């Protein structure tokens, strides 16, 4: 398959205010990552696109819109975790119909599994897809478990753990991982990992890749510039709202990133518009 | 509405081997449950139900078979929460069509909402259907908030914080409050909550009945003997796999119980059956 | 031996402003229990004594003057639990010397103890003492959490008598109960007082109880006769206290309320924020007026 | 002022049998770490010193034999923390009066402290000895957590020079360098070296370099050079060393590895289980033989 380091942006999804899928803005969303931001792909379908608030047809939409405004410009994977293991392997059948280059899912959640109820869940994910498998973060001998499927190809790694992230690189050195931090990229790349995946990529895609570039040349005082600069604005896109507040930044660049879905709220307020201006005239202008 | 004190056992599901909904063995779940656990009412679609990794069709045959063979026997809450509010909305008005007594929605999971996020949540399932509503598990201030809307009756009580429990029943007197820990029912019933929503009655609701009324009525000593019986038998089921053993203890009562849900291991191992046979030997027999 | 069942005060301590013991205030502190609280004993050197802020020496003045003023009148436990497992031993040495009743000690903290080692330092301060001895559990201070199993392996000991109970976990409660039923439990949660009395525990050690003992008496005692209602206002009464008390600063709320019926509490001892606001005050005294008058 | 950037160790101590620290023992740890670990300096009395099971006089002693083997030719840190305020006053002026470059304290724990209460006590240490101070941050053992505001408010002291940071959050940690560029930070979790370093740490407080210093030297000095690929290398063996340490026994592997070194790194202070077992001794001569043979 197509190579899948890098950085690829954690797809936000542009709704309505009714909460439907605004597709125009959404491919809107997509031509500014990919022609703008310059990523290496797309990570359709993750918590960032809101996705664990819609219906599996709602899902399969995303996954279509997406697909057919990215084409083959870039990587794109798709993430069909859930808590349903029968829809999982029913997302990931349809994402591996459209073409997404390989599969991504969460550990399933709400309940509380066992270390192989979770194996079983992603083996049956690749079982029944016959697609590659990305995890997200357990510890060493958890990782191996789930490597001994040769379809597992590594992590989208999120635990703030670099003692265990420097291990992983160590232990299985032939499986990818990406940072899942963006506040985090400096350290993660010092590190070795092979790209990030991040919310913040959607705005700060030219920033994110001069980190990366920077860190993996050794050049750490001037990537420690740029994170400083960067974690500026994750602190206050933090602060104000995280997916709303890059949707706002998103409309401030022409492009229709719309409303947030409910239960989340859906609505900026007109404080929550003000900083994102506020924002994007300090670190996006 | 109907009365909503009392003993509701969290029903569980039947499933067979393929994961489907075993219609026959749901419907001897429930017939056991009301004729020879004799309780109050069923508490349908909530964790105990393996709820969470179901499709939305799933949920609606559950409700359905739920409500064709109680009829009118008993009272009938529908859990009908999700991380998606338009699912809710739709569990919510079919259960309310189905005629359910009151409906009952965990709080929005998988991301971080807010307390206003939350509330607005619950005030939207509520002004959808038109149903009374139970909450789950905050503190007095945000329940205070919750209970501004008339239609809120109470809470399903998880936390195991007695003094918040006190707190609760001192602020808010005419809100009911169901125990939602089958272990620690005596000090709830101390407390004086209302009843008791919880899995394990579907096999022990003789014990638990007993010890709700012998602890209202103040004979705290033969309340503690029985709540110490149960929480041997309750001990075993934990260790040994809680629906999974209750799936088994349910067989040995010629209940076709059946498998539970995968991602949640589906089939109980030789090893696991054989202490579900020693725990009926000892405690149910 | 001395029975060390019912409602014990954990001993709050007057401090100067300097934060030396105020040995005049202390003895009015232990006066104000025996005689109005009317407790069953004191527990002496706990957490609300401030007593992990202290030097040693500080620690054997307080259990001084704590015997002392108390004499034979009550029953008497020592809380000599340290990171410092000489130190706890020397504490108990000389609170045993002192005549005390029994020795408490909290589980070793800071350090991430493992069971065994844990364990060892019981069986240490009682082989070292001749004393019995009373866990003293409180992991949301101290982060250790100790399951059934590790109780029962306490109790091997047959000095080991029970267990200061803070955890708010009801489940295990319920558990050490249907284990050990021969081992004693003290509630160490005053706001919950009613439920661990419904499980059957055999006391109450805690701070709201130097201002509040008639009250919790009566909670304790009207729960055990099965008058859960009564038992029940009693306690709802007690929470709206408990709740302005913590909203307001714990130790020195109970200090000020103490100051109101004539004792010289006095300061808390710093690291701790030795002087109550004026803010502070006024609540102090509007929580008087409403609920200890 | 006497630099204190670069590799501290933090001192172990060598403990008797009985409990009372071993001289001759402690005397060979510290030429250890002067002359074969070469170490920028010591920081004595932390968490790795055993420190919190010991009596004041106890700690004293520490510092007295640490001054007088190293005299002037490394730099020297004292922690004098603890839940005693004046304990730790008492401390750091016997550590400023034997001319330790530099006092540090954890922050206070066991209780609750508010952040003010936690500014005072840096406040008053720094007050009552007049010297410059480094906040021990270590919150999986103390539940402390501050944030970067408060960093900010600790740094309105100008004699609060910085961090031991031991947090696993490389969040706060480049906020920190981004808010107070000129404030120092040491990293605290040796397993984490190359991480920290990518973020501009200016030094490393760590247990591991007692014996592993030279690759711990390496490993931060080849990051600043932003030669990545080499630092990670060393990183990946020294985390091998390390994952046998933390399995085996944190403390007691380090002393047995310092016997097979010659050095008379004695027994754990209890309640730490003061013996190695004889699975842990073969454990530690194999980790010896694979990594610092
Ligand atoms: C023991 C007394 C105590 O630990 O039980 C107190 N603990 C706490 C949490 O502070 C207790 O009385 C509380 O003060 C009270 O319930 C209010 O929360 C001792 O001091 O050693
Ligand atoms: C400071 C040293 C330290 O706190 O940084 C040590 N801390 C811990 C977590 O024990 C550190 O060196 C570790 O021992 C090491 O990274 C292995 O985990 C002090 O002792 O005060
Ligand atoms: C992957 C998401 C991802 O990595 C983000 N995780 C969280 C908790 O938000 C991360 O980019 C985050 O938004 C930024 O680091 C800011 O904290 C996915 O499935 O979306
Ligand atoms: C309500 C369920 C409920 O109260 C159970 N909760 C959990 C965590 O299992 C409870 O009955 C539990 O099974 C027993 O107390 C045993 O611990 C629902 O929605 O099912
Ligand atoms: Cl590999
Ligand atoms: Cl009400």
């Amino acid at each position: 398959m197509r190579d899948l380091k890098g950085i690829f942006s954690a797809l936000l999804v542009s709704f309505n205010e009714d909460g439907t899928i605004n597709e125009k803005g959404l491919r809107q969303i997509i031509r500014h990552n990919i022609d703008k931001m310059k990523v290496d792909g797309l990570y359709v379908g993750g918590s960032t696109g809101e996705n664990f608030m819609l219906s599996t047809e709602e899902k399969k939409e995303i996954f279509r819109i997406a697909k057919d405004e990215a084409k083959d410009q870039i990587a794109l994977i798709a993430q069909v975790g859930s808590v349903n293991l029968k829809e999982a392997v029913e997302l990931g059948k349809y994402a591996t119909e459209l073409g997404y280059d390989c599969l991504s899912a969460v550990t399933p959640f709400y309940y509380k599994f066992s270390f192989p109820e979770i194996k079983h869940y992603y083996d049956t994910i690749i079982a029944e897809t016959g697609s590659n498998m990305i995890v997200y973060s357990m510890g060493i001998e958890q990782f191996g478990e789930l490597y001994k499927n040769p379809k597992v190809l590594g992590v989208k790694f999120t635990a703030g753990d670099f003692y265990l992230l420097e291990r992983l690189k160590k232990a299985y050195p032939n499986h990818l991982i990406w940072a899942g931090f963006d506040e985090m990229m400096l350290p993660a790349a010092s590190l070795g990992v092979d790209g990030a995946i991040g919310s913040t990529f959607n705005v700060n895609g030219v920033r994110a890749r001069q980190i990366f570039e920077l860190t993996k040349a050794g050049k750490l005082k001037e990537a420690l510039e740029i994170q400083h600069v960067t974690n500026d604005l994750i602190e206050g896109i933090l602060a104000n709202g995280l997916y709303l507040t890059i949707k706002e930044l998103l409309k401030l660049e022409g492009v229709d990133a719309g409303y947030c879905r409910e239960p989340m709220t859906s609505k900026a307020t007109a404080e929550q518009v003000a900083k994102a201006k506020d924002l994007k005239a300090k670190f996006l202008s």
